[PDB]
């Protein structure tokens, strides 16, 4: 439930190795 950094835009979530997700456009985790 926190924004990691990258928008699911034009950025691909690389935080999503520790969990982060696209979520309401933006990558988010916890």
């Amino acid at each position: 439930g926190i924004p990691c950094g990258e928008s699911c835009v034009w950025i691909p979530c690389i935080s999503s190795a520790i969990g982060c997700s696209c979520k309401s456009k933006v990558c988010y985790r916890n």
